[PDB]
């Protein structure tokens, strides 16, 4: 019931105004500034501006008018502001508020989402990839917004430049390798629905099992294979299911390893056994040859390949502590 | 260096916009609407403009220049929109924005007092009278306002109605009748000033006195009568200093009892001693006599004036405990 309507372009003239007022007080007196309470003001007239609009854009019923007349003035009013402006002076709302509109727009701004990621991607991502938990609200609303990326305007990932897609994997394994257990699983929920929708894309998934299959892999492989750190075993399981599955069904079609080309099922198993073998050269060769070939055998069965991962942990752990 | 001149009619146009949104989900939906994360945000930003705005106007150099082209719509967007709202909906931000500009704009702004008053003195003096320390910020921005206009706007006193210049008083007398030390000295300077005030309005200062003069000497000993209320001695020795004082040098030319017209010297002595005698008939008529005497002996001593009050607690006191 929430109706911005009449005053929205009034708010986005606002926000832009008190936005160089906050980048002028900034470009003059440093951030110490941003503690002064009528810049805390400027940035909560801000903040709660996106809140709104937000709040607005969620309850609305036409999609393609919200895309065509609100988005385009709604990013001129943020994008660039977020872009150039010190990690201190960046409101989080934004990358809240591009989520909220994707999750409601979806398809109607996919050819908005790489202006979006070039303002707001690899800048938010050195703010939150630094081990300390600075900037933890930006860091939420980042994977909020790959997930709605993810999920409503997938082809938009084939559409930016390569090179920034290959961060946005770095993200999602960074962050699936993260100790807050809460950070970890949003990104194996991404990583998840990422192979899903790479799956439907049939004309690119090749390139990317090419690509970044094995890498995948062994990052997943490297958390499971962590010592202390059953958080997620299940999501793990059911991710490894399913590459695992993937080669047993002949789904990859490409062959892995370029290299020496065989079929990637043997390549596979190697390839598994090796990082195992390296990662703890105490084991067994014939012990760790029986468990890769149990990856395959119970690929479809989630409850048992985790059992199956699970009784691996413990063939080392009791060997170690 | 906060340019809102750009952004002026934008920011009263979305206070005003936003305040409809409020009413609307209140008148509705009941008050709970107001806690509801949206209803918030909009209150937040309400809020903030208001700051912003009186952040602004306290750093203006052209008191003519404000009074006419910028308060007008300040006032056409806030008060009635506070004055026909629920308590649970008033933003104290508007009595504190009020006081800044009637500080910063005194005698330019006089002409609108009475319009302000009109629409935030009443409601909001019948939120904070009740006992119970609730809306504890539009109580002390009541207060600020208060001090603002008696301090820089003073004839507006005299033009409001009567009837209201009466709640005035009570207001003020509410005050250092207060438990909170804070609240109760906020009373005491706004009297002291005001009895300052009156001094400097001849036609009007007779007028003053015959109507309030002994009813503010009542309420004082009231307080400083009460046990267990040392607070603000120092202050209470400092109004009757001057009261006595104005006496004393017959500045009230006027007759206070225009019933038996006698020296109000001689009346006021008498209405002094009766005060007590009634509040303790177990007082002597000559000691009781004695203390009035000394009220105007040190009416141009606020030490010994204190000392003297001091004392006389004490000849009260310890006929109890």
């Amino acid at each position: 019931v929430i109706q911005l309507g009449r005053i929205y372009l009034d708010m986005l003239n606002v926000y832009k105004c008190l936005s160089e007022n906050i980048s002028a007080a900034i470009q003059a007196n440093g951030e110490m500034v941003t503690k002064q309470p009528l810049i805390r003001s400027m940035r909560t007239v801000k903040r709660e501006t996106l809140k709104l609009i937000s709040g607005w854009v969620s309850r609305s019923n036409d999609p393609q008018m919200v895309a065509e007349n609100f988005v385009p003035p709604l990013l001129d009013a943020v994008l660039i502001d977020y872009q150039r402006n010190v990690p201190a002076a960046r409101e989080p709302e934004v990358l809240s508020t591009m989520a909220i509109i994707v999750n409601k727009l979806g398809g109607h701004i996919t050819a908005e989402i790489p202006q979006i990621f070039d303002a707001v991607f690899e800048c938010t991502l050195n703010m939150i990839n630094k081990d300390f938990e600075e900037y933890p609200e930006h860091r939420t609303n980042f994977f909020l917004l790959l997930q709605a990326v993810n999920s409503h305007c997938f082809p938009a990932f084939l559409a930016i430049p390569p090179t920034q897609f290959k961060l946005v994997l770095d993200s999602i394994i960074w962050a699936f390798k993260h100790t807050m257990r809460n950070v970890a699983d949003t990104g194996l929920q991404i990583l998840f629905t990422l192979l899903q929708n790479v799956a439907q894309e049939e004309a690119a998934a090749q390139s990317f099992y090419q690509t970044y299959f094995c890498d995948i892999l062994q990052h997943i492989f490297s958390v499971v294979t962590d010592t202390s750190h059953t958080a997620g075993l299940t999501m793990h399981a059911s991710i490894l299911a399913y590459m695992f599955n993937l080669v047993e069904e002949g789904k990859i079609s490409t062959s892995l390893n370029p290299g020496n080309p065989v079929n990637n099922q043997i390549f596979l198993q190697e390839y598994v056994a090796n990082l195992l073998k390296s990662a703890f050269p105490h084991l067994q060769d014939a012990q760790v040859k029986l468990f890769v070939t149990g990856l395959f055998s119970l690929n479809q069965d989630i409850p048992a390949f985790k059992e199956h991962l699970r009784d691996f942990l413990v063939q080392i752990k009791e060997f170690a502590g």
